[PDB]
């Protein structure tokens, strides 16, 4: 009982249908405005690993909103601190894009929208055995976007999409919700080394979709990777939900939410990192 | 007297006009192949720094091949070690740029060409005390090859220019060789955060203009930093030098260079970094 592009279920609603927690004062996505955010040096370079160990498959889900990776348990991890000591646990990754390419992303950086942003989302194994323990959890959950940019001049290599693997081929019109397909792994190590991983925005937030959980600790890149017009297409194939008004999926993303509502009891600040 | 495209005084004539030391075997640019390189996990993230107490001007110069920035002494570093102890000293930042969007850079990454390469050159302080004791002799200097791509959509404040200044609009038709102007001092910190710093090639090789001295210790980041379309046509409103066939300024890269030519008397290897994962 929601959507992007359904009035009667889309996110205009979501404060009255979902309140607990669409109705808040700490929800995502904001604008991250260079000049009204707080440089905190002690915030360190973001790690993503591996565990060498694990065989398990990697899937990719058309779940009607957006394309969603969903990685084995075990597998994937971030690391904020330096330390390798499986703190954060990557579970999925999805994206939101436009239909065309000036929009898409969710956040935007001093009022720019990127054509793509993706979620690599992970709950706090520090303190949290499962993923379904985390998912409703206060302080459970750590999502990165990854902000992507269109460029006519690349080779495939050097785009995100050899991190992606090209999803395996596996992105056209026939890849109906709710269908999953199993896919090469993502390199997930390489994607973030195709940007800066010191230089980013981090604030408390929320899920962008209901029920817009309040538990999200964001971080966000400031420097976008890079994809060509033709890898942007390949997810504008993909068929929206039967509770989309729009037959194929795009503009898949929440509209702007303020830092600070009027309503606020406690507010919350907008921090940004760069390198030592 | 060289050129770039004077056939007569061009790349082709100088390891005859040059030939110390544009007949060496360790010449500069290569082919930067990701397959046929080493990956050294002992090569750091490289920072670049600013002595905060200068307060001396930076200026600019068309020097006839390149427009080419002149930082004042004792005001920008790199280290490649983690320590601020000033090993490695900046002492100007030029570029080589494309006729067209499709070219431009000297080196290439697995064939491919960028539109625009910076070069960031520094001496090496740690050992030699100034940068003209430096220049012509072993081991002196370390440059650092930036990588610009042209993207449609972006907010000028990501765009590299953002960390240039836009070079206080000095690039355009009226700026002749030799003018030189005083502009706004680059944010190098600035244009490094804009790339993964962590990320880069390193070999050992030479200066890409006569005499092409074999003293260069070389480091070019894989990831580019962003310009548009406009910003690239600035530097093609520059005029050449007098020596040059082609009245406007543009296609000032030498050519590709073997990482070991066939007379080689011991090959160099092409080294890869990425972040300690
Ligand atoms: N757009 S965003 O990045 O703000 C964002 C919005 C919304 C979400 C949805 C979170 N739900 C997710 S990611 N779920 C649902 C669930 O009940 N379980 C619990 C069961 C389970 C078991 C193994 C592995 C995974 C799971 C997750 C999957 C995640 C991220
Ligand atoms: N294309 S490249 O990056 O391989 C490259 C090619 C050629 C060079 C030019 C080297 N010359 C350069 S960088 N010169 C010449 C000189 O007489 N002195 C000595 C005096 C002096 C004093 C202060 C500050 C600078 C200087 C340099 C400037 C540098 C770098
Ligand atoms: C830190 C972590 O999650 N390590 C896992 C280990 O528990 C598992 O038994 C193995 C084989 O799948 O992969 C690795
Ligand atoms: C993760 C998931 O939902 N996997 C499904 C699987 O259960 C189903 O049997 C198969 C073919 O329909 O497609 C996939
Ligand atoms: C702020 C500054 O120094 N330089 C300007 C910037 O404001 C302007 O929008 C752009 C395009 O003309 O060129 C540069
Ligand atoms: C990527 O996948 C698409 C199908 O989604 C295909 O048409 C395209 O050629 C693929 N590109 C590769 C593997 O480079
Ligand atoms: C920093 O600048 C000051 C004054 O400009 C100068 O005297 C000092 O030597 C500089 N530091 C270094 C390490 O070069
Ligand atoms: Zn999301
Ligand atoms: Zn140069």
């Amino acid at each position: 009982e929601w959507s992007y592009t359904n009035i009667l279920t889309g996110p205009e609603t979501w404060h009255e249908h979902y309140k607990n927690m669409c109705s808040g004062y700490y929800q995502s996505p904001i604008d991250l405005k260079t000049d009204i955010s707080t440089l905190d040096l002690k915030l360190k370079t973001v790690i993503i690993y591996r565990n060498t160990s694990s065989t398990e498959t990697t899937t990719i889900q058309n779940n009607g909103h957006s394309a969603e990776v969903k990685f084995p348990r075990n597998t994937w991890f971030i690391s904020f601190d330096g330390i390798l000591d499986y703190k954060y646990e990557i579970i999925q990754m999805h994206f939101h894009w436009g239909n065309t390419d000036d929009r898409g992303s969710e956040h935007t950086i001093d009022g720019f929208r990127f054509p793509l942003e993706g979620h690599i989302v992970s709950f706090r194994r520090q303190m949290y055995s499962s993923p379904s323990e985390a998912i409703g959890r206060p302080g459970g959950l750590a999502v990165l976007g990854i902000m992507h940019q269109i460029v006519e001049s690349i080779k495939y290599e050097q785009t995100a999409f050899k991190a992606y693997n090209n999803f395996s081929g596996v992105l056209n019109s026939q890849f109906v919700p709710p269908n999953n397909s199993t896919i090469d792994d993502i390199n997930l190590a390489l994607l973030l080394s195709l940007l800066n991983p010191s230089r980013y925005f981090r604030y408390l937030g929320s899920l962008t979709t209901p029920p817009c959980t309040e538990n999200v600790l964001w971080t966000v890149f400031i420097d976008p990777v890079l994809i060509t017009r033709e890898q942007i297409n390949l997810f504008r194939n993909l068929p929206y939900g039967s509770n989309e008004k729009q037959t194929r999926m795009g503009d898949n993303f929440r509209p702007i939410q303020l830092l600070n509502p009027i309503d606020t009891l406690a507010s919350r600040t907008l921090y940004r990192a760069t390198a030592r």
